[PDB]
């Protein structure tokens, strides 16, 4: 294997696409970088470590542009106010085996699926109800 | 419309596919629950709440079991031999309009799509390389 | 989906029958409340909660109340003459299936179904004999 | 006349049918079981008492046992892997007619009919939502 | 009954409605939303609970967006130079009938037909003379 | 022009209608009572201050009362049972146009149309769901 290559992020179906691509890799700690000004930029980073005796995380965090009447390249403050930040953490337990991660995998990749509750509450600007 | 509804969670293809329901409202944090004891069962939690005066922060986790069945005392009960924690918190400022929602929520289903750098060191029980 | 709804508290075969609909769930405990005056209304709360490490609790409660007028001064105004309080305790392991579940849930119907023993000696004002 | 009788705890629908029966009346308590061995019971008992000056106070309680075999040294022994206890207390002024109680005793059908809210929560391993 | 639904909260004639769905229930507080940014919707909360032994309140807010000169999607601020804010408690006693509480809400309507000195103070940017 | 002017609190189409009076203005508090004793009348005031140095605040109370005579040391005095207590506050910034006025006045009188969830679950002694 070798992980490290540039991803499709956001699939607008090939016209429009975002890209990230590898940046930076300073402390075993993967960085994925779209090609805009680091203020404007999605940003994807990861690592895994042994949190404990009985456990390895990994860290996932993901920066995501807010793009509604952005000035492309212009100086947009506050910046608090033009990002939105994902901060995923994954334990799992030293005994599971690649079979048990594959399962973990689909669990999150079903979370998020289209049209399950978690990401229509999100993309609808709403809470559960 | 009330979007807390059942979803598959895990899907096996139709077979020993692991879906949850609905189970709890609670303190204003939704609960979805799989068909099993509740010591065996996943279980996947999401609460909203406006953090900052200028963000909404979601607080969304998803707990995966590995079953088993222990002797305790000479009984055998149904229990869960470890669980694999998922942990989520998205901060989204409040001037993000839907489809920069929208956007949020496609970075999050590319970011874990098959084949893509993260999903793929997870399954495979390694780090980014 | 949703639990938390109006149902039929009393049948009285359609007509005359007492419906409770949702009133409140503030911190986990979800009220029905009859309609018309407050005074005069039949009330419902459930709540269920982690009792310790291996039991989930539920506490229900009923009110049936003796409408009535009250008269004082010349001012009549809609009151309950007395309240009936029922009061239930329902511990269940975290062990129990929905399997599990279900053979309680017929378990306290048959205990209050008609004809048993418990249902006709309150019907009649009476203890066991 | 008696209304202190064997009879049907678990509807089966005919077949495997949990009936309880007269087991001791001592003390005010009338207590029902279950045949076989009486660590695999289920038990009822109640027992009416004036509370106060106006109220009369009835006491109901269940026990539903998940049927084990503990095996010990290779001695196995017919216990309840765990039970879950039903609690609850019915109070009653003395103004209450017979028709009163009748209301009363329909409303606690009612409440654990099949269908309505919370004997559908419960047998899902569920709260409100 | 099941009042938990879409509604046009302002009527410009069909053409321009501005409509209102439900969005959130956390805490069986109701919150409808229009499609917008959170910083830039219409929105509407309510709950209801027993304020005291003798009332119950019901809490309605509302937050309306300043239109004129405003950026649809953009970063607005000072939030407070561009939202108004409702907020109205309504405190009816618990002898209150269905009926009085008609007459309550014909009283709120009363008070803000067209034409009515309340109303048009408010949207001439007046108080009263 | 002088808004200042009597309105009908409660249109009950033309017959047994609750019309309200200008009746005072001191201290700068509007009021508006109906045509009854002071004891039994409905009564509305309205006061608007510049709060912060950037909003204006109105301040509308309503008192819906429930009329009754009763008996005190043998003579009969009019006399209200009790009285539903209406209470708004409304903060509008001082950049808001009289187009922006007009809008935040349809918001409300649309929020209280015949029909809509809230005014519903006020006339039925319920809650929304």
């Amino acid at each position: 294997a070798s992980n490290f290559t540039q991803f499709v992020l956001v699939d607008n179906g090939g016209t429009g696409d975002v890209t990230v691509a590898p940046s930076n890799f300073a402390n075993g700690v993967a960085e994925w970088i779209s090609s805009n000004s680091r203020s404007q930029a999605y940003k994807v980073t990861c690592s895994v470590r042994q949190s404990s005796a009985q456990n390895r995380k990994y860290s996932i965090k993901v920066e995501v542009p807010k793009v509604a009447t952005q000035t492309v390249g212009g100086v947009e403050l506050p910046v608090a106010a033009w990002r939105s930040y994902l901060n995923m953490e994954l334990t799992i337990p030293i005994f599971a085996t690649n079979s048990d991660c594959e399962l973990i995998v689909k669990a999150m990749q079903g979370l998020l699926k289209d049209g399950n509750p978690i990401p229509s509450a999100i993309a609808a600007n709403s809470g559960i109800y």
